[PDB]
């Protein structure tokens, strides 16, 4: 399966191009080789964003087996480093304390290795009342307790990112055939509300426009501050095109000339909320 990494490798430099990012051949190499016994069957996407995130475009393998611990994967092949800091044992805690089911990793075409990815299935969610009791977890959760039981979203974490590179975790909340986020959080009042509570930039009428098409939610925080980093709406469309926000021109190429088809797949849309201002996301299937 050597020639298939070559195709991919081919595909990530291009998709790269596309969207005025350089892919790292000494970096991207390395990850694929670790990986090779997963990708076949991987799902595997583009996720480009607007912001200062401009500057790299992330590939990400999800949907990868249990069995597979991605994180250690990246540590035995030398993809990142050893830390003793607790974002390098939460894995591990939410493993063994949330219903994964399976797993994933990221990494940006130019910088390398930088998250894995923790999944529940729609069926069985997490529990922020168990993220809480785990060692490793982010004190900023449990501050911000408050939040999670007001909005109904609790227990019903339907994903767990650890970003290494910057520090941060992400909690999802709804999806699929899952419990549901409640209404009140996309509609204006609620969005309005979640948003200064959070002390966040007040939304835009596109944000709220967005909303409106949403039914998941997540949740950036960090170890190093008691707040809530940003909070992303998502949007999964198989007609980008025709969401209501001006699409960035990377966006717009990504859609229109990626090196691949994605005829009929959906894609996955965000629009993060940070104290100064509104910064998109837009994820491409690529394998799937
Ligand atoms: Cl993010
Ligand atoms: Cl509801
Ligand atoms: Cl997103
Ligand atoms: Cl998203
Ligand atoms: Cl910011
Ligand atoms: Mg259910």
């Amino acid at each position: 399966e050597s020639a298939d990494l070559t195709e991919l490798y081919s595909i990530i430099e291009k998709t790269a191009q596309v969207v005025d990012v350089t892919a790292s051949h000494d970096k991207v190499w390395p990850i694929l080789n670790a990986f090779q016994d997963v990708i076949a069957d991987s799902v595997i996407s583009f996720r480009a964003s607007t912001g200062s995130s401009a500057d790299d475009l992330d590939c990400r393998f999800t949907m990868l087996p249990k069995g597979l611990d991605p994180y250690a994967r990246a540590l035995e092949h030398g993809l990142t480093p050893k830390t003793d800091h607790p974002v390098g044992s939460l894995l591990k805690e939410v493993h063994e304390n949330l219903p994964i089911t399976s797993c994933g990793v990221d990494f940006g075409v130019a910088g390398g290795f930088t998250k894995t990815w923790s999944f529940p299935s729609a069926e069985k969610l997490g529990k922020v009342s168990e993220l809480v009791k785990l060692p490793s977890i982010p004190d900023a959760v449990a501050a911000n307790r408050d939040f999670f039981e007001k909005w109904g979203i609790a227990d019903m974490v339907s994903t767990v990112g650890i970003d290494y590179s910057k520090r941060t975790m992400n909690l999802y909340f709804g999806g699929g055939v899952g419990d549901r986020v409640p209404a009140g959080v996309f509609e204006e009042k609620g969005v309005r509300a979640i948003l200064g509570e959070l002390g966040l930039a007040a939304p835009s009428e596109e944000l709220l426009k967005f909303c409106e098409r949403s039914f998941v939610i997540y949740v950036t925080l960090s170890w190093d501050s008691p707040k809530i980093n940003r909070f992303t709406y998502s949007v999964m469309t198989p007609e980008p095109l025709g969401l209501p926000v001006d699409l960035a021109p990377t966006f717009e190429r990504l859609i229109k000339s990626a090196p691949y088809d994605t005829e009929g797949r959906n894609y996955v849309y965000g629009i993060a909320s940070t104290p100064k201002g509104e910064y998109h996301k837009i994820a491409s299937y690529y394998q799937w």
